[PDB]
């Protein structure tokens, strides 16, 4: 990873299960999660009525994806929320 570290780097989960990813950096500023499918443009994650939740646990930013399904396949990464690259791959089994 670069200036932003993510854990895990790979997760494989059966449909309907839950996953939690974590990211942090040594700089100040909130991080926000994005999802990338293939080489497409990254898109900011939306809550989907609480199915996908971003929280902050001190210095660590956590993404929780519940009831995992096909649309969740992809590469997840954190970026500085407001800004004056490693990722986490999710494979749905
Ligand atoms: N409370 C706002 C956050 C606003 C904010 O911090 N905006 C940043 C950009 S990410 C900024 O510097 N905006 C400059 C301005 O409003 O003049 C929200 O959740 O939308
Ligand atoms: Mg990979």
């Amino acid at each position: 990873c670069s200036q932003i570290w993510q854990h895990p780097r790979f997760a494989a989960k059966k449909r309907s299960s839950m996953v939690k990813f974590h990211c942090y950096t040594n700089h100040s500023g909130a991080l926000t999660w994005f999802r990338k499918r293939g080489s497409q443009q990254p898109q900011e994650l939306v809550s989907e009525e609480g199915r996908i939740v971003q929280t902050q646990n001190g210095s660590v930013y956590t993404l929780t994806i519940q009831n995992i399904q096909y649309e969740d396949n992809g590469i997840y990464f954190c970026k500085q929320k407001c800004d004056s690259s490693c990722g986490t791959e999710l494979l749905v089994l």
